[PDB]
């Protein structure tokens, strides 16, 4: 039940409830299929260098090649049920159930991993300064540093379900499921 | 990294906030109704909806606000806080409104129908899938129609209503 996506050459990529990830064309054939261990959520996302990264419910972050060769996987202790982000640097942001941040090379191998007391249940925003911001179930609102360290969470009551919001002024907004909007500061 | 400020609704906030060209911050509660929220953190106005809104609200360049409901409903929103329409689909929307090139408003619906409105709010066609869509709308490059899994068959949907191919 996820959202489908077009390539910078025109292709359609989708992920499926029944397994398989099938990269389609306009016409309609099968181009080539990728199987995950479980359904896939996330809606794939397209890297500069034309890499397709998709998440998936076993629990592994795929790097899949223009022409449906993988590239490298990553493993992390849950399933993921959100998009990857790619950052200026290329690196790889997503987030996973077992409460993990993690920046991903595109490489394939791990930068860093950051820990939230419960799930991340959404895609990560970076900041016009390079900051990462993301929600986690614990009901805080974490500002991750490019070197993998902390620079501020923000307490909220209960979970925070979806990304955040950057304005123009920076101003960081974000819905919480306790009933309130939060406004926050750089 | 401070608190700037923090604006209380009745029921959780499922999805995120949307902020239109003036800095206005707008977003859905699952209390019902639709909050529009200034920079000083102020409420401009809010809008009455019967259940709940789910995803979160798109805006398009004639400044109009549309959201779905869980009551069913598609609304046109008008800037000043007042209705500009609605319409009506047989079940709650769960995925976001998208709108093309031309205006038209599309939204998928627990109804199984995918809907395109005109911008005036006027229904264009429908067209109906198996199961409930839950997948937000896509618009290709020429402005192909592409729609969630319905029951495991994405559908590719032709401007005129028709149907291109199933998956």
């Amino acid at each position: 039940e996820a959202s489908p996506v077009i390539g910078e050459d025109g292709t359609i990529y989708v992920g499926s409830n029944d397994g398989h990830l099938y990269a389609i064309n306009p016409d309609g054939t099968e181009k080539w299929r990728f199987k995950t261990g479980k359904a896939i959520e996330a809606s794939p996302v397209i890297g500069e260098d034309g890499t397709i990264y998709v998440g998936s419910n076993d629990g592994h972050l795929y790097a899949i090649n223009p022409d449906g060769t993988e590239k490298w996987r990553f493993k992390t202790g849950k399933a993921i049920e959100a998009s990857p982000v790619i950052g200026e640097d290329g690196t790889i942001y997503v987030g996973s159930n077992d409460g993990h941040l993690y920046a991903i090379n595109p490489d394939g191998t791990e930068k860093w991993r950051f820990k939230t007391g419960k799930a991340i249940e959404a895609s990560p925003v970076i900041g016009e300064d390079g900051t990462i911001y993301v929600g986690s179930n614990d009901g805080h609102l974490y500002a991750i540093n490019p070197d993998g360290t902390e620079k501020w969470r923000f307490k909220t009551g209960k979970a925070i379900e979806a990304s955040p919001v950057i304005g123009e002024d920076g101003t960081i907004y974000v819905g919480s499921n306790d009933g309130h909007l939060y406004a926050i500061n750089p």
